[PDB]
């Protein structure tokens, strides 16, 4: 998939990468890693268990359109639905503002979604509230 890659974690390390990248590498159990390569709509084609928490890494993206906003808010929404938590991991302060923009947290509790590095989310999802 050239717009989404699943991360995994190097043992024992705060290092996270794509999972076929080397064969130490493992997903954590309860949580799903995406590094997102293309825009989200794009990997939201490809979207369309006991999984508690999921991770998007946005390290690559430098910005998003109220189109991306809207469909990561309505991924956001209906994970959430199901007590799935999605974090967003890596985004830079233009992002940040992109999704201000666009009223992504016009809630300012999604505000507690986001997360410095990918670890940080990880480290997010051990405990908090239900």
């Amino acid at each position: 998939s050239p717009s989404y890659t699943v991360l995994g974690q190097l043992p024992d390390t705060d290092v996270y990468i794509d999972i076929d990248a080397y064969e130490e590498v493992k997903e954590i159990p309860g949580i799903k890693i995406f590094q997102i390569n293309a825009p989200i709509y794009y990997a939201n084609s490809d979207l369309y268990e006991n999984i508690h928490t999921v991770i998007l890494d946005f390290t690559q993206v430098n910005f998003m359109d109220s189109v991306g906003v809207k469909t990561l808010a309505g991924i956001v929404k209906e994970y959430g639905d199901v007590g799935i938590y999605v974090y967003l991991a890596g985004c830079s302060a233009q992002v940040v503002n992109d999704l201000t923009s666009n009223r992504f947290f016009e809630n300012p509790a999604l505000k507690e979604l986001l997360f410095h590095s990918i670890h940080d989310a990880v480290l997010g999802s051990q405990v908090r509230e239900a």
